[PDB]
């Protein structure tokens, strides 16, 4: 059993551009990625969603993608490519739009991403059991620890607890939906 395609590209595209950052630094990259930073960038769309792609420490990467490979890789076994993709697309619009406003469009990582997962992952386990997507009891209890340790600003995540709340928001939100179907 082999991780799909959709959470395959996404974990190889962070390890490029994480590769990008430690080469051309931090800096040069966001320029080229971040959220749309002056009115002369507006209009350069793939900002809207290329702030996911950029993590800033190891820690922040190597969880992100823990989790990504976890939960993105069961959502697109059990449920294709397509709904990880407009989860993935969503809560990382979401997110970066709460994260800006609040903070400015410095920031970047999956870390919304994650948020959304977790929460989808969590909510139809326990709505839909037989769904077959759920998230592992004793993975609620780590999962329950990196949020924790984000909240309280234990662990630099980039993103903010308001951000990250969006990003759940998504998550639960199309699971509410999603169990609501059958
Ligand atoms: C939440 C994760 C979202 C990841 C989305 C990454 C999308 C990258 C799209 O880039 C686009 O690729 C084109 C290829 O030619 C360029 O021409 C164009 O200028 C550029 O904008
Ligand atoms: C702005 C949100 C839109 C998301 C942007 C997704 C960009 C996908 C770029 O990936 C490429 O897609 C090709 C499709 O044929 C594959 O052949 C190729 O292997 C893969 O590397
Ligand atoms: C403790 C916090 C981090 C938890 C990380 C759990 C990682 C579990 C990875 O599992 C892998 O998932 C892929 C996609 O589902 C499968 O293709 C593969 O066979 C399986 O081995
Ligand atoms: C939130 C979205 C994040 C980016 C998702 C990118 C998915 C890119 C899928 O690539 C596809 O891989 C197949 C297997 O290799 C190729 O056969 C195909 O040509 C190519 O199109
Ligand atoms: C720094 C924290 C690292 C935590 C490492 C946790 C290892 C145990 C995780 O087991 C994983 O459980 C999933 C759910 O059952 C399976 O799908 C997967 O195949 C299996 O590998
Ligand atoms: C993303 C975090 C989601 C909230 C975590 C909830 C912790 C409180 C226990 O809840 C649920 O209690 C059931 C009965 O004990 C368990 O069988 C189930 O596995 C668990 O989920
Ligand atoms: C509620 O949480 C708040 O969410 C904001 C949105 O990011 C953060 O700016 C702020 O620090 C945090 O306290
Ligand atoms: C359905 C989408 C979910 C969006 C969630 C938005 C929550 C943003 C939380 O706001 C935060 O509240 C704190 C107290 O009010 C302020 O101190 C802080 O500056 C602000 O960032």
């Amino acid at each position: 059993e082999r991780a799909g395609p959709v959470t395959w590209v996404m974990m190889i595209a962070c390890v490029v551009v994480f590769i990008a950052m430690q080469i051309l630094g931090d800096q040069e990259v966001m320029l080229w990625l971040a959220w749309p930073f002056d009115p002369t960038l507006k209009f350069e769309f793939w900002r809207y969603f290329t702030h996911a792609l950029m993590h800033f420490s190891l820690m922040h990467i190597l969880f992100n993608l823990l989790w990504w490979w976890y939960l993105g890789g069961a959502v697109e076994k059990r449920l294709g490519s397509g709904k990880l993709i407009v989860i993935t697309l969503i809560s990382a619009l979401l997110s970066g739009y709460v994260q800006q406003k609040f903070s400015g469009p410095w920031f970047g990582g999956l870390s919304g991403v994650v948020y959304a997962l977790m929460g989808y992952v969590w909510l139809r386990g326990e709505r839909d059991p037989q769904s077959g997507i759920y998230l592992q009891r004793g993975l609620i209890i780590f999962a329950l620890i990196w949020i924790v340790a984000g909240w309280f600003d234990l662990f630099g995540m980039s993103m903010a607890n308001g951000a990250h709340i969006a990003g759940l928001a998504v998550g639960l939100a199309m699971a509410f939906v999603d169990s609501l179907n059958a």
